């Protein structure tokens, strides 16, 4: 059957994390294209990101990717804690997305702090960690070569 | 200082959960609209949702809401665990959003299982709870008359 939600149609047991998958392409009535990418850090049901590191990598990448790209719509963590969804508008070169992510992960490692990590600009300012975030980004980076190998 | 990220520009110490807030807008070069809504379940830095309940609510609303619309681009949980982001395409009607969210939450209470809570369709299948999700859905619903008052 075809599920209502795109990711419910992905066989999680066959993908090989880490990877960047074209999860969805929507073209608006006016022709504008919206593309969604499943950037998986951990292997489904085999591992996951602890919330403090996940939460910080969200602030860091959300803020930084937008320095390297003018077409980012959103960067949101998955509830399953194994990855993030990246949404872009009017951009459709898979390779350029990997380079943008690459440049972005590199700047995460050179970070000296986690952006807007206080009670004025965050709903849980306490739950943060730059080290964990950076640990996640380095690990993701170390397998850059495998990014386009989704596995299924 | 204005951050690249729009929610970083929201003064979290002046909002009052629960609430549904028009958080962002973007328009393609061809005219297509994208509106993102900040739907806050918990008071910032004063409370938060536990992951299993949040995870289950992600699944439930994500499937249930698209049974009621056909313009939903995405239903995503926030890293801070206090709310979700609702993204829509070519739909600019705040009132309808509240009603759809009202209908969605009601169906969530009639749900018998968290959909797709298995290892083939979920990245952490064991981390779920239907009841937990239904408890967040009931609370959110009880305070319905407040949804439009963000400040
Ligand atoms: C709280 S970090 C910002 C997350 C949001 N989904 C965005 O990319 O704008
Ligand atoms: C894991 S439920 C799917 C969530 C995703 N943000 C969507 O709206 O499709
Ligand atoms: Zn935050
Ligand atoms: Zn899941």
């Amino acid at each position: 059957m075809k599920m209502n939600v795109e990711s419910f149609n992905l066989d999680h047991t066959k993908v090989k994390a880490p990877y960047v998958r074209i999860a969805d392409r929507k073209k608006g009535v006016n022709g504008d294209l919206i593309v969604k990418y499943d950037v998986r850090f951990k292997q489904p049901n085999r591992d996951h990101m602890d919330m403090p590191s996940l939460h910080s990598l969200e602030h860091l990448v959300a803020e930084i990717i937008r320095n390297h790209a003018n077409y980012v719509v959103d960067w949101s963590p998955m509830g399953c804690q194994t990855g993030f969804y990246l949404t872009v508008l009017n951009h459709d070169n898979y390779t350029e997305i990997l380079e943008v992510l690459e440049k972005t992960m590199q700047d995460v490692l050179k970070a000296k702090e986690v952006p807007a990590s206080n009670e004025k600009q965050c709903g849980w300012a306490a739950n943060h960690t730059l080290e964990g975030a950076q640990n996640l980004a380095r690990a993701f980076l170390d397998k850059r070569a495998e990014w386009s190998e989704v596995g299924v």
